[PDB]
């Protein structure tokens, strides 16, 4: 565990460390904001936050204006990689699968069964990371966007007694029935569509029991030139009312698919999470 | 005058343009945001920003975070480039000159001369057709960040009637006596010193006249590694003193140079010039 970086923000401190991860078998980056105040003896909740294709811990630490809120609200934050990095580690030149686009999964075919383990790398391996290295309790959300807000939702669903509430911008909520999703479970998890079931979150909102329910909330710009190809958000909202889950999709007039969008209406996601994380 | 990228943020909208400028004899790229409302039986005031070294438009617009702030007091916002670009531009390696670091001043050494008169380009040709084409008002005010703090406070206290206050993040107050300015100045400027005091925020601040003394404000943060070989605010401050010039310069104990710090205090900022805007 080796800090890269640190610089003071909203009264808060930033910081990237590297690290070698075992789940990934490889170095991997992430990204952590402290609230102010935050302290062994005031420890303070935290909010994971995936994010989509290419994209790595800096994006939204740089993008997102999360801070201001998550200051306020006295949130840590925790925005993990993508995928697993390096040239030890197969990758293609597709920007939609490979490197940078883990989808947070565990691989079962080779050569990705090795290192992409994005699914146990966020679930297990980072949170122990960070519960034993940083002033944070164990109380803990997730949020992320596109593919990082498939993870989030999907992760979510499939450990509903460890994460109290879960959120999403522009959210893939059905990889089975989507390119980017049948490619990366193709070459991931194999031909067999059974095993895809697992990682879908309109599936695994289907067999969701009742008393597992918790709070969901998704943001999605009716702009988004990805809505209707990958995204499908409409896919969710059906399964959603057919198990009366409580989960809340607001489509957001003019909006695309960018931080600018994820900006707008992260506040709206802290505050959410805040009213759950305490 | 052609706009090249839309998106929408905050209720307002955010939008980047490329014209053929006049002044710098070249094609320039600059971004503005309207927040939610404006319109031609609308106009909003505007809040000009100048970036540093090595920026364009994008960094402020995608780091910063002022669209939250900025659509809620009705602020629109144009951040121009750093420079005049293009392969028939004169340019170098040097971070600190040439391109992506034109200082806002008017260059009267050869080649420069012909493209680096950034200056004529934000004080003169840029506003003209901000109020030509978008639904703004003649009032307005400006900040940047370093190289664009220097270019605030020089641009301001140069036409202390066009603009209703000032203010700058981590500003090179005093460029006569740094290396970036002593560089950028010789270079553009020639060799004879007496032509870089009608440039220098510290010499123009000296010769202000009373009735003509506007609202200034100033952040620094005292981690900024560039402080004390670059921005030497102290500088000002003693100038300010001698005549009483309202500037308020805050020493944020804790910050750095990065847009981490300037997005920890630009609503400080956009409601410092609200009031003076409106
Ligand atoms: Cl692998
Ligand atoms: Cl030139």
């Amino acid at each position: 565990l080796e800090n890269i970086s640190s610089v003071k923000v909203s009264g808060g401190w930033h910081k990237q460390y590297t690290h070698s991860a075992v789940s990934t078998h490889c170095t991997m980056r992430f990204a952590v904001f402290l609230p102010p105040g935050a302290s062994e003896s005031n420890k303070v909740p935290v909010l994971y936050w995936l994010s989509g294709l290419t994209c790595t811990d800096e994006n939204f630490m740089q993008k997102a204006g999360a801070f201001k809120k998550a200051a306020e609200l006295g949130i840590a934050i925790v925005a993990p990689d993508t995928s697993p990095r390096g040239d030890n580690v197969p990758n293609e030149d597709s920007y939609d699968f490979a490197q940078g686009a883990g989808f947070y999964v565990n691989a079962t075919q080779a050569p990705y069964n090795t290192h992409f383990n994005m699914y146990d790398y966020v679930v297990n391996e980072l949170p122990a990371l960070i519960e034993q290295h940083f002033p944070v309790t164990s109380t803990k959300a997730i949020s992320g966007h596109s593919m990082g807000g498939h993870g989030a939702l999907m992760i979510a669903l499939k450990n509903p007694q460890d994460y109290v509430s879960a959120s999403a911008f522009s959210p893939i909520v059905n990889p089975i029935n989507c390119p980017w999703g049948v490619k990366a479970f193709t070459g991931y998890l194999g031909a067999d569509k059974t095993t895809w079931a697992q990682y879908d979150s309109c599936k695994l909102m289907a067999k969701a029991e009742q008393s597992n329910y918790l709070p969901m909330l998704v943001s999605q710009g009716d702009a988004d030139n990805f809505l209707d190809e990958q995204l499908k958000p409409q896919n969710l909202v059906a399964v959603a009312k057919q198990k009366d889950y409580p989960l809340t999709l607001e489509m957001q007039t003019g909006y695309d698919h960018s931080y600018f969008f994820i900006s707008s209406f992260i506040d709206q996601h802290l505050v959410f999470h805040h009213q759950y994380l305490s």
